[PDB]
């Protein structure tokens, strides 16, 4: 079997992708944010508590004829943002792009932090990292990924995001039609539950290329790209007037720029990031200094390639016995 739904970034700065699934019998269709960094379906509900909803469609399992309370299970999760949700599990029907899944955990949310309520456009997540990161207590339980993973025709999916634009997540085949050359793969270590991998170096703009490894997470649940300080210092010093800001939290630039791009390497191969890809716009309404989409992963304890470098490559997260990751260009 095989499953192909498109993504829709949910503003005009790509913060972030949703993609409709069906949950339940008959389905009740929820925007979810698929993210290759955790580990946790949840959604919005029936019992999330009535003050902590602001918009946003919820899953009510008592409508649903194939929903069962999973008795005793709970579930907590706390995001690298700050952000946290909790709650109890049902098992359910979900489908994602015409693939279903019998008995799904799904985690029903009772508490959503403020950043969850404040977004009405995100209705829960869909974790696609490794099911050893899953929160549910005292079962942990399997990815909608991991439970499909046997029935697809391969055991992969692919994130093709859009600039600005809708993309597609796909289930179980390669489309050979969304990308040019060819895909390189490279080798993940899942010690970590993440999509982790080592970029063999970087430039910016026309700059030569820098060899050096970067180890760091394919992270679709992450907006931006988190490097080393010394990449970023890089970068931005190409960018006249460009400076880190404590009072802003993070790499700040005037909104007059012409940004560089950024390339990041995959075994021998180059992903090149258009210098457009990296503007985050005005840091509040009005201004004309903007925000900068390559940050300081000092502090996280982690590389993240979020987004803005997903969203150049067609990416292959191929969940073979041995896991790789494959990138092209498109
Ligand atoms: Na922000």
């Amino acid at each position: 079997s095989t499953g192909s739904a498109t993504t829709t970034p949910i503003d005009s700065l790509d913060d972030a992708y949703i993609t409709p699934v069906q949950i339940g019998t008959p389905a009740q269709t929820l925007n979810l944010d698929f993210d290759t960094g955790s580990s946790d379906l949840w959604v919005f509900s029936s019992e999330t508590t009535a003050s902590e909803v602001d918009g946003q469609t919820i899953y009510t399992p008592s409508k649903s004829t194939t929903a069962k309370l999973l008795s005793g299970a709970t579930w907590s999760i706390s995001y690298g943002d700050g952000s946290s949700s909790s709650g109890d599990v049902y098992t359910d029907t979900v489908s994602v792009g015409g693939l279903t899944v019998t008995g799904q955990a799904v985690e029903s949310a009772k508490k959503v932090s403020s950043s969850f309520t404040e977004d009405s456009t995100i209705d829960g997540l869909l974790g696609l990292a490794f099911s050893t990161l899953n929160t549910v207590s005292p079962t942990q339980q399997k990815t909608f990924f991991d439970n499909a993973k046997a029935s697809l025709d391969s055991p992969v999916f692919t994130a093709d995001l859009g600039y600005h634009a809708p993309g597609t997540y796909n289930f179980g085949f390669i489309d050979t039609t969304a990308y040019t050359g060819s895909i390189t793969y490279t080798a993940v270590s899942t010690k970590q539950g993440f999509w982790e991998w080592t970029s063999t170096g970087y430039a910016v703009g026309s700059g030569t290329f820098k060899s050096t490894s970067i180890d760091g997470i394919a992270d679709t649940g992450t907006t931006l790209l988190y490097l080393p300080a010394t990449v970023v210092s890089a970068y931005w010093a190409q960018v006249s007037g460009a400076k880190s800001s404590s009072s802003v939290g993070g790499y700040v630039f005037p909104c007059s720029a012409t940004l560089p791009s950024f390339t990041f390497g995959v075994g021998s191969a180059r992903i090149v990031i258009p210098g457009d890809y990296i503007d985050f716009g005005p840091i509040s309404t009005g201004s004309s200094s903007c925000f900068g989409g390559i940050q300081s992963s000092a502090g996280i304890g982690i590389n993240i390639f979020g987004d803005v470098a997903l969203k150049a490559a067609f990416v292959v997260f191929n969940g073979a016995t041995t896991p790789t990751l494959g990138f092209a260009s498109k």
